[PDB]
């Protein structure tokens, strides 16, 4: 039995397709399903239970056995880089990652949990995994940050594997419920759908970001769950590519539109990343070899997808 | 004793009626009985108690005896297809039929449940009792789903009766509170009797349903009672027919009215059944032989009835 | 020590007031004094004590001690008939008044309870106190039904006295605060005193009920606690009574007024009984003989008490 | 150590001071200091502890010990006599004071309460300290009232002082927190030094209560406090003067200003003293032989204190 | 392991600064991280783990252990001095604090607090930690003056240190979510970078504060840590000045601007303070001895970290 939290959201539900085409189905997946549009992620994969956030999290600190549990992939969090309820934010990201990771810990169950680019907040190179590098520029970040030192508290400790995947900016099938938090490609294909202009931010230009295919972030999760490797890990494609080329892949797919830019948001300024670039150092030296989807590649097969 | 939940519902209080005609009144209804104007259902019937879900639930967590059960009718549900609050749903409908369906199979007490055809969630065809030919088209049609996978996996080791009747779209006395999830049957008599023209959606000519009567529905529920078979079994008539025959059915009833056409609802584009028609196979070859009213048969009944 | 729920409401207080009469002040009033302006139908007599209505249930269903109970009138309810929130209503009248008898039963304490001639539901005649004749037309009306039919299945092994009282139309002193469910009377006197035109629903011309004087109603109440009595028993005068009637003796007090029609209320169409005459059958066999005072007596009497 | 609840209010602060005279400071004070601005009727006085009227209550039940308590003095209720939730009156006025009661009783620890003038409701003489007297025009009146009641239940078999003090219109010093509630000579006051006209209600040339001074009431608490005696006394001066004399007392400090009259609000017809005297035989009788000020005294000393 | 209550906000995020100066990071911060934007204040500090208050208090409360605690540092507080509702200010101020100096106490933890000079209330001079020249003008003032009060009963037997530092006008890096509590010299600066004009109050010839720089206060504050005296001092400058002299110093570094006055907000009227200035004795006494920066130094090294 394997526990997938965050399991109706974007990633979630991509790490249970992927323990489904490897033939497990025993999955346990925890989330909030308040908007219910969210279902569509989980309609057509296979699962053996469904649990709230809520319910999971006092079971877990009454510690209640839930059978057998191979693993944990902890995707669950609040994911809006513009939500500023700390007291929220605290709570149902860092404490509640910080209780789930002592119930691992405690019985040996390999715990693999997302954390965020958004840690390293607005730099132009050296994107590696260490506290030097890390300065959030919002609260989403700081609540990822602070979970990372934690856990970099625990690692010399630990009897059993501890992994945070450090996303850089993730897209492809299943976000369609994540509204302004959705990828841009994801975006744009609305858009064209709809007649409208396919829109950009002001100096897009001159914003570029590591983008990486979910597809790809799936298959890392279930590496590291077959190799057992402990530590923190940079995921993207470890090439940045701007907002631009995203746009040109989408555009050229539809065989139609033009870009507009709209104004840079205010509750966005000095709260934006105008660059990223993981560093794959860590991640090649723990052993992951496997080539990354490029935004020409990842993109396309998206667009075929939502069409 | 029974117990008989969503009793004070459409499907409910007619299982209630069905037992009351076999001269069974030894029942507990269990609903919510917020909106009051329910109790019509329940006036003219013969039962031993009412208890609210909430209190049930309780009841049912905390392992009390309800004194010597018979069976479980569980009817009860948030049986909009157009709430979508996932939260809710999950709850309401499939963690609660969770918690009962222990309940019962820890005592041994026959566990009859409603499933539904939103299971199927729109195909042309092969609306069979399987995991192929399901995939909801929204959330309320996932909490059954995900509950009937669930039984599927309990069914095996099962020591005493489970079933799950997979409902499709059911007509008759005693729906007169659902509003807008009421019968077009329903409808188009309320309309007709306000002097208003009876309406239909845009597009109903290519739309058809198995329109099964609720009478049957209650019939069906007793016979599996009587005869111990455990399975998820398909409930209509066999015979899709279109809105326009439903429509016709009633017309000729009330003597006069000519069908207009009214917008199709934007909240259902994308989370509509345009055909469903039940394969009636595991169903005969559970044994259940008795054949099912056609909709001209049915609506002209229940226009006596409502009339 | 004697216990009266509702004991700042109409009846209530009445019961109360008659105690007094008969020299017993050591009264324990159970009711929900959240309209303040309820304190008048107190503020005369002679109570021991004061309890709200949620504190008395937590501590009926805790099985605390009052001291040496001799009986408790049960007076307490919901008593709107166009209150539609059955959740409540069930709790609060239904639920409620068994938590009561049961907390009685297990100490053998009489119970005297209210019931409602609502529970015949509009019918032209027998008003008899079976089954057979009960059809509410609202959600009030079931709460009180439901409870008699639960009354019924206790009887038989009942070791102590219950006795549940079927009133009709009551009124009289005590009911100011009832506001759009108080008497006509009361309505009609308050018209007259505000050099307004006394008003009557449309057609009140063939409207009748059993109109009996609240006095009545208390005598009625402390016969059956001296005698021991078991039952559930109309009360009323057994005479019907045209509204017209009740508004001839107001205007024959007042010297001055003339009846005016307004359109009879749509939250009450469907929900209404335009006669009501209580069969006294039962009441007389039970032992109790004494006479009750007619319209032109009670309302004279009555207008008196309000000048 | 002593307890004063309302400690922050009007004459629950003034009991502190003059404790604070006698040079005692161990007091814990006892409120609810939601309205900040009552601070100020502390900020110059020495307690021990502060604790809000909730938790109080909790500990009070719970049968906590606070040390050796030598007196409680109960001023703290909700003394808006145009407050109508009857509820929540008769949870913290009566409920509470009962509460209370009961604690000390049980400690042996003397206990003086509030009552009040309120209780005899309207009449024209004969404010006498006995239930035949009383008759409170409003709920506010009628907690109080009942308390009386309450306590005179418990008088003859009671081991430790139990005494109420029936409140007049007292004045004075720390009540600028009270806003509407506050004394005439309060708002003639602050209506002068705005530069407004000092207003009367309609009729108040016929309007005469017994004003007493706040510090005379203070006298009189920490007097039964040293004596022992118990009972139910009125407080007041024994003189009943018009508003106009208050008035006069006013305008003569402020050498200037003329009476406007203001319509005799709805909200309070039918619920309003026209006249209140206290007779002082009870209060003389039991050992209290100090003079009252009178208005002319009182209120100038106030508007000295004032400015 | 040292714990730092209101770690996020101003004073608290400096004492973990400085904290991390000695090479001190086992740090728990408590606070109330509801608004976000206080995480800049930590994001580029190191502590152990964070808490929110409310659960902080709940732990407390039931005794648990958070490990080998060295000292708190108990600067969590609502700090505004225009927030009304006592009731809040004094279950978080006042109870709060009383809750973990019992804890510490109790344990012989060091328990460092913050005071404020807000319970001097506006006098001209003799600002000594002393009950005589304590009268705050505002419930804020009054939370923490009463706490006092409470640390002085205690003072005499306590076996652990016990501190208090009365702050007066604190400035510097990390207050920017103060909003209109925070800094004049804050506000200024913002203005100017906003191009707008630098802002007084009138009357601002005439008001001197003794403005102390948080470097200062922070050292204060790891200087009795280290050298274990109880007690409560005043924490400032010893040095009154102008708001004109801040203006001045932050005009210079800006090199432009020019002084508008204000009006004088109404809801500050009476709660003011127009003085102060610490009397530093006790706290020499103590043994502190090292100099304070003045207003040219503090606020042109503040602007220098602002840009
Ligand atoms: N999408 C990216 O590009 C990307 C990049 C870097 C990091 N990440 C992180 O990776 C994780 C997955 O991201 P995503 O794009 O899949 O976000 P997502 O689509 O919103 O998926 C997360 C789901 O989990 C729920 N959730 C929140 N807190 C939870 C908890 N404590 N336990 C269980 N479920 C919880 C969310 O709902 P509610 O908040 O409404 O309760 C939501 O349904 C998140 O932690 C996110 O921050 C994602
Ligand atoms: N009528 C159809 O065409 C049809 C077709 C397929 C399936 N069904 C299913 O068969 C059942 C009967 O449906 P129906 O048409 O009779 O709907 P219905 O009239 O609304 O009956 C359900 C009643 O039970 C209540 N309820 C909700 N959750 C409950 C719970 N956990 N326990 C007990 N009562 C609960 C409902 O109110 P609240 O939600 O507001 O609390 C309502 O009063 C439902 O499960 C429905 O989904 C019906
Ligand atoms: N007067 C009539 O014409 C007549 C006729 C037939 C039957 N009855 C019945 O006689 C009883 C009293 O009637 P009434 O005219 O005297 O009504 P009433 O004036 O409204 O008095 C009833 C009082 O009891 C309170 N109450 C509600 N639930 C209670 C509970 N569980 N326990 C204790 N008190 C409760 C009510 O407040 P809240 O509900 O607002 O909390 C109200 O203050 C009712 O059951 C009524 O249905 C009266
Ligand atoms: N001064 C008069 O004219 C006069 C005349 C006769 C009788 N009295 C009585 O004398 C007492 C004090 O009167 P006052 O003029 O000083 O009124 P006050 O200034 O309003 O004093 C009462 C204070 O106690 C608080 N409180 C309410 N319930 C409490 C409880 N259960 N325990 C502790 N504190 C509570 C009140 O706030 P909240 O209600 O907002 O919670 C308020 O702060 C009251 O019982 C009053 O009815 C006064
Ligand atoms: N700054 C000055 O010149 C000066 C002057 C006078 C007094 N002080 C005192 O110094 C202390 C801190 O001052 P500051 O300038 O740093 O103010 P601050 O920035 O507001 O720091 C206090 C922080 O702690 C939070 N908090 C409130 N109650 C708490 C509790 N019980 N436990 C833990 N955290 C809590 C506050 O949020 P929430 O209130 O929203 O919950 C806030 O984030 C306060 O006690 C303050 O009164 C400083
Ligand atoms: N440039 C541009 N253009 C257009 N659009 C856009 C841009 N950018 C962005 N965008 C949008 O918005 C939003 C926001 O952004 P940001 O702030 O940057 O965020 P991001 O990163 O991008 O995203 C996010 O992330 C996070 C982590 O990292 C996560 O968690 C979430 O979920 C998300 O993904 C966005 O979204 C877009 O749509
Ligand atoms: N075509 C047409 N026309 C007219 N009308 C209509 C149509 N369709 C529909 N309709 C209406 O609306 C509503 C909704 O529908 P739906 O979404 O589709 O749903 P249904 O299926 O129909 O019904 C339902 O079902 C279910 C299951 O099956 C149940 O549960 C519920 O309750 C219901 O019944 C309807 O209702 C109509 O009225
Ligand atoms: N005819 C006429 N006119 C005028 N007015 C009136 C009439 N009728 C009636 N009314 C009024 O309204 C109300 C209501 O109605 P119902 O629903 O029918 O009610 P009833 O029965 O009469 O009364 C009631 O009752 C009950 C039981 O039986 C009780 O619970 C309640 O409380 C009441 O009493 C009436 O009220 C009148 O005022
Ligand atoms: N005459 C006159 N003029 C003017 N103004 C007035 C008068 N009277 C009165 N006022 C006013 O209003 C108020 C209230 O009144 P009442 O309702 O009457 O009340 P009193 O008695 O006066 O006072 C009260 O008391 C009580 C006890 O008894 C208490 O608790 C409260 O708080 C109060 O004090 C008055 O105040 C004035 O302003
Ligand atoms: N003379 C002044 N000129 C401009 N702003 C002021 C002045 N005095 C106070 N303020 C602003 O008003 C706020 C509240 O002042 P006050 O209530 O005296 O508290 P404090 O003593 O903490 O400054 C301050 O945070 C500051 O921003």
């Amino acid at each position: 039995m394997i526990i997938v939290t965050g399991g109706a959201g974007f990633i979630g539900s991509n790490i249970v397709k992927a323990l489904n085409d490897k033939g497990i189905t025993d999955i346990l997946v925890v989330d909030n399903l308040k908007d219910g549009t969210k279902f569509v992620n989980l309609v057509d994969l296979n699962i053996a239970d469904y649990m709230d956030k809520e319910d999971f999290l006092i079971q877990i600190m009454a510690g209640e056995e839930f059978g057998d549990v191979e693993a944990i992939f902890h995707e669950g969090a609040c994911s809006s880089t513009t939500e500023w309820d700390g007291k929220y934010m605290m709570d149902n990201n860092y404490q509640y990652s910080k209780e789930l990771l002592h119930y691992c810990l405690e019985r040996e169950i390999p715990f693999l949990y997302a954390s965020s680019a958004a840690t390293y907040g607005g730099r132009t190179s050296d994107f590696i995994e260490s506290r030097e590098y890390e300065k959030p520029l919002n609260v989403f970040g700081y609540s990822k940050f602070l979970f990372d030192e934690y856990v970099r508290q625990i690692l010399p400790e630990a009897n059993s594997q501890i992994v945070g995947f450090r996303y850089f900016n993730v897209y492809g099938p299943r976000e369609g419920h994540k509204g302004s938090m959705a990828s841009v490609a994801f975006h744009l294909n609305t858009q064209l759908n709809n007649g409208e202009s396919p829109k950009l931010f002001e100096g897009s230009e001159n914003f570029k970001r590591d983008f990486v295919y979910v597809g790809d972030v799936a298959d890392v999760n279930l590496w590291f769950l077959e190799n057992g490797v402990s530590g923190i890990f940079n995921l993207g494609t470890g090439r940045a590519e701007s907002f631009q080329a995203v746009a040109d892949a989408t555009l050229a797919y539809h065989k139609k539109g033009q870009i507009e830019y709209i104004p840079f948001p205010d509750k966005l300024k000095g709260r934006y990343q105008a660059f990223t670039q993981a560093d794959l150092t860590n991640l090649r030296a723990a052993g992951y070899d496997k080539p990354f989807k490029t935004v020409a590649e990842g993109v396309t097969e998206y667009m075929a997808w939502l069409n």
